[PDB]
């Protein structure tokens, strides 16, 4: 029906078919959609996350190619907030409480977490030739 | 103006952003394409081009999320003849001799090879924290 307005962010840093999977359901929550893809600052991942492989720059760049990704915010906040959902006009996040007033609002969307081919799956999968 | 079918094959193991910017650039050669990927087997990678780390469905799995595919025939026939450019009707063979019958047939299109953070990088990056 009307186009529904999708927010979801993350680090993506090493971005697998399990982040891709992600990114798909959230887009495929309904039938028109518009999916933002909020991409976190170096600083605050880590900050708050621990270590981050990619750079902002590396990890929005690769976020670009991917075919279910309308729009993208990068830097992103690291706490969204409902000033944030009225300034980009966001009718639901899509995550895998803190997200407690989400839910109360009726804009929390759940997706998977799926598995995904890792880098470190990748490594051990070409290191189990050697022992 | 009208649609052109751009062909581009490879193996797409370990899929980066090298990867992608090279589907990127095949994707727009022309200001209306449509881009065919071809994903080599395992079997015809292992004994023309040395190991692949990821399965044939993994490899094609993945680069159903990028953007610029837009058809992708896998398992793909290892060599490129005249009669699979007809019965796809292929307009162009996007590479980055024995190509040379394309050439000579205007149907050859150069892209470029670009820096990705490959698999390889990512783990040098990481270790690197190491010594």
């Amino acid at each position: 029906s009307k186009n529904v307005v999708i927010y979801a962010d993350g680090v993506y840093d090493m971005l697998h078919l399990g982040h891709m999977k992600q990114l798909e359901q959230a887009k495929k929550l309904f039938e028109n959609t518009t999916l933002i893809v909020g991409v976190t600052s170096d600083n605050e991942t880590k900050l708050f996350k621990g270590q981050v492989v990619q750079t902002l720059e590396e990890r929005t760049e690769t976020l670009k190619h991917i075919r279910w990704v309308d729009e993208i915010i990068s830097p992103c906040p690291w706490v969204v907030t409902p000033e944030f959902l009225e300034k980009y006009k966001i009718d639901y996040v899509a995550h895998d409480d803190i997200y407690a007033w989400l839910k109360r609002a009726g804009k929390f969307k759940a997706t998977q977490r799926t598995e995904g081919v890792s880098t470190t799956d990748l490594i051990v999968r070409i290191l189990k030739n050697y022992e």
